Protein backbone atom coordinates (compact mmCIF):
# COMPACT_ATOMS: atom_id res chain seq x y z
CA UNK A 1 0.00 0.00 0.00
CA UNK A 2 1.11 3.59 -0.75
CA UNK A 3 1.35 5.61 2.99
CA UNK A 4 -1.12 8.50 2.30
CA UNK A 5 -3.24 7.05 -0.40
CA UNK A 6 -3.74 9.80 -3.14
CA UNK A 7 -5.34 10.55 -6.82
CA UNK A 8 -3.36 12.69 -9.13
CA UNK A 9 -4.46 13.46 -12.90
CA UNK A 10 -1.53 13.86 -15.57
CA UNK A 11 -1.89 15.29 -19.52
CA UNK A 12 0.76 13.04 -21.05
CA UNK A 13 0.43 9.58 -22.67
CA UNK A 14 -0.07 6.53 -20.43
CA UNK A 15 2.75 4.45 -22.39
CA UNK A 16 4.70 7.12 -20.34
CA UNK A 17 3.49 6.86 -16.85
CA UNK A 18 5.73 6.44 -13.94
CA UNK A 19 3.17 3.96 -11.55
CA UNK A 20 4.48 0.26 -10.71
CA UNK A 21 1.79 -1.05 -14.10
CA UNK A 22 -0.73 0.41 -16.36
CA UNK A 23 -4.37 0.37 -17.27
CA UNK A 24 -4.61 -0.50 -21.22
CA UNK A 25 -8.49 0.63 -22.67
CA UNK A 26 -8.52 -2.71 -24.55
CA UNK A 27 -10.49 -4.20 -26.55
CA UNK A 28 -12.32 -7.64 -25.87
CA UNK A 29 -10.30 -9.37 -28.59
CA UNK A 30 -7.06 -8.36 -27.60
CA UNK A 31 -6.00 -6.09 -30.67
CA UNK A 32 -4.12 -3.64 -30.92
CA UNK A 33 -7.04 -1.13 -31.50
CA UNK A 34 -6.76 2.87 -31.68
CA UNK A 35 -5.77 5.33 -29.17
CA UNK A 36 -4.49 4.08 -25.02
CA UNK A 37 -5.00 1.01 -26.78
CA UNK A 38 -2.19 1.17 -29.58
CA UNK A 39 0.09 3.73 -27.39
CA UNK A 40 -0.28 0.63 -24.91
CA UNK A 41 0.59 -2.06 -27.93
CA UNK A 42 3.40 -0.32 -29.25
CA UNK A 43 4.87 0.42 -25.34
CA UNK A 44 4.09 -3.18 -24.52
CA UNK A 45 3.04 -5.76 -27.42
CA UNK A 46 4.38 -8.54 -25.37
CA UNK A 47 1.24 -7.79 -22.66
CA UNK A 48 -1.55 -8.45 -25.40
CA UNK A 49 -0.41 -12.39 -25.37
CA UNK A 50 -3.66 -14.06 -24.56
CA UNK A 51 -5.16 -11.02 -23.06
CA UNK A 52 -8.57 -11.21 -25.06
CA UNK A 53 -11.41 -10.75 -22.02
CA UNK A 54 -15.18 -10.15 -22.19
CA UNK A 55 -16.82 -6.56 -21.57
CA UNK A 56 -16.78 -5.24 -17.90
CA UNK A 57 -14.04 -7.44 -17.33
CA UNK A 58 -10.14 -6.96 -16.70
CA UNK A 59 -7.60 -9.34 -17.85
CA UNK A 60 -3.65 -8.65 -16.64
CA UNK A 61 -0.61 -9.81 -18.98
CA UNK A 62 2.94 -9.30 -17.79
CA UNK A 63 5.67 -7.52 -20.23
CA UNK A 64 8.49 -8.53 -18.39
CA UNK A 65 8.01 -7.89 -14.59
CA UNK A 66 5.55 -4.65 -15.61
CA UNK A 67 1.63 -5.53 -15.05
CA UNK A 68 -0.61 -4.27 -18.20
CA UNK A 69 -3.84 -4.80 -16.55
CA UNK A 70 -6.15 -5.00 -19.96
CA UNK A 71 -10.08 -3.55 -19.14
CA UNK A 72 -12.90 -3.58 -21.24
CA UNK A 73 -15.45 -1.02 -20.99
CA UNK A 74 -18.38 -1.05 -22.91
CA UNK A 75 -18.53 0.32 -26.27
CA UNK A 76 -21.54 2.68 -25.96
CA UNK A 77 -22.19 2.42 -30.41
CA UNK A 78 -23.57 -1.34 -28.85
CA UNK A 79 -25.04 -1.10 -25.43
CA UNK A 80 -27.32 0.95 -24.07
CA UNK A 81 -27.02 3.80 -21.30
CA UNK A 82 -28.09 1.09 -18.71
CA UNK A 83 -26.44 -1.72 -20.08
CA UNK A 84 -23.02 0.16 -20.92
CA UNK A 85 -23.25 1.85 -17.15
CA UNK A 86 -23.32 -1.29 -15.45
CA UNK A 87 -20.47 -3.00 -17.64
CA UNK A 88 -18.42 0.19 -17.19
CA UNK A 89 -18.57 0.12 -13.58
CA UNK A 90 -18.42 -3.79 -13.65
CA UNK A 91 -14.74 -3.40 -15.67
CA UNK A 92 -13.43 -0.35 -12.92
CA UNK A 93 -14.64 -2.87 -10.03
CA UNK A 94 -12.23 -5.74 -11.62
CA UNK A 95 -9.23 -3.34 -11.90
CA UNK A 96 -9.59 -2.74 -8.37
CA UNK A 97 -9.52 -6.60 -7.46
CA UNK A 98 -6.15 -6.64 -9.92
CA UNK A 99 -4.92 -3.81 -8.05
CA UNK A 100 -5.07 -5.29 -5.11
CA UNK A 101 -4.00 -8.89 -6.22
CA UNK A 102 -0.84 -7.63 -7.81
CA UNK A 103 0.20 -5.76 -4.63
CA UNK A 104 1.42 -3.01 -6.15
CA UNK A 105 1.45 0.73 -4.56
CA UNK A 106 0.67 2.59 -7.66
CA UNK A 107 -1.17 2.34 -11.03
CA UNK A 108 -1.62 4.57 -14.28
CA UNK A 109 -5.36 4.50 -15.12
CA UNK A 110 -7.69 5.83 -18.42
CA UNK A 111 -10.57 7.01 -18.26
CA UNK A 112 -12.60 3.79 -19.92
CA UNK A 113 -15.26 4.48 -22.39
CA UNK A 114 -14.23 8.43 -22.44
CA UNK A 115 -12.88 7.50 -26.43
CA UNK A 116 -14.21 5.74 -29.81
CA UNK A 117 -16.37 3.68 -27.24
CA UNK A 118 -17.93 6.99 -25.94
CA UNK A 119 -20.89 6.85 -28.59
CA UNK A 120 -19.90 10.56 -28.99
CA UNK A 121 -20.89 11.44 -25.46
CA UNK A 122 -18.85 13.29 -22.83
CA UNK A 123 -18.39 10.80 -20.25
CA UNK A 124 -15.49 12.09 -17.60
CA UNK A 125 -18.06 12.41 -14.64
CA UNK A 126 -19.71 8.51 -16.16
CA UNK A 127 -16.37 7.24 -16.03
CA UNK A 128 -14.54 8.87 -13.49
CA UNK A 129 -16.96 8.46 -10.69
CA UNK A 130 -17.26 4.56 -11.62
CA UNK A 131 -12.92 4.77 -11.29
CA UNK A 132 -13.60 6.40 -7.93
CA UNK A 133 -16.58 3.71 -6.96
CA UNK A 134 -13.97 0.71 -7.62
CA UNK A 135 -10.42 2.19 -6.21
CA UNK A 136 -11.76 4.23 -3.08
CA UNK A 137 -11.13 0.90 -1.44
CA UNK A 138 -7.79 -0.02 -2.59
CA UNK A 139 -4.34 2.02 -1.10
CA UNK A 140 -2.37 2.15 -4.27
CA UNK A 141 -1.47 5.77 -5.85
CA UNK A 142 -4.03 6.04 -8.65
CA UNK A 143 -2.61 8.50 -11.86
CA UNK A 144 -5.59 9.25 -14.03
CA UNK A 145 -4.28 10.10 -17.44
CA UNK A 146 -5.83 12.36 -19.63
CA UNK A 147 -5.25 14.08 -23.46
CA UNK A 148 -7.34 17.19 -23.18
CA UNK A 149 -6.86 19.86 -21.41
CA UNK A 150 -10.21 20.96 -20.56
CA UNK A 151 -10.57 17.28 -19.43
CA UNK A 152 -7.20 17.53 -16.66
CA UNK A 153 -8.84 21.00 -15.35
CA UNK A 154 -12.20 19.23 -14.84
CA UNK A 155 -10.64 16.07 -13.54
CA UNK A 156 -8.31 17.86 -11.24
CA UNK A 157 -11.21 19.85 -9.96
CA UNK A 158 -13.04 16.62 -8.94
CA UNK A 159 -9.99 15.15 -7.35
CA UNK A 160 -9.68 18.29 -5.27
CA UNK A 161 -13.69 18.43 -4.43
CA UNK A 162 -13.60 15.20 -1.99
CA UNK A 163 -9.90 16.30 -0.29
N1 LIG B 1 -8.49 3.13 -26.57
C1 LIG B 1 -9.49 2.66 -26.88
C2 LIG B 1 -10.78 2.05 -27.22
C3 LIG B 1 -10.97 0.69 -26.51
C4 LIG B 1 -10.01 -0.32 -27.14
S1 LIG B 1 -9.80 0.19 -28.78
O1 LIG B 1 -8.44 0.61 -29.01
O2 LIG B 1 -10.35 -0.79 -29.68
C5 LIG B 1 -10.85 1.63 -28.68
CL1 LIG C 1 2.96 12.94 -24.06
CL1 LIG D 1 -12.58 4.39 -25.32
CL1 LIG E 1 -8.85 13.16 -22.59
Amino acid sequence: GAMAPSYRVKRMDIAKNDEECVVNAANPRGLPGDGVCKAVYKKWPESFKNSATPVGTAKTVMCGTYPVIHAVGPNFSNYTESEGDRELAAAYREVAKEVTRLGVNSVAIPLLSTGVYSGGKDRLTQSLNHLFTAMDSTDADVVIYCRDKEWEKKISEAIQMRT
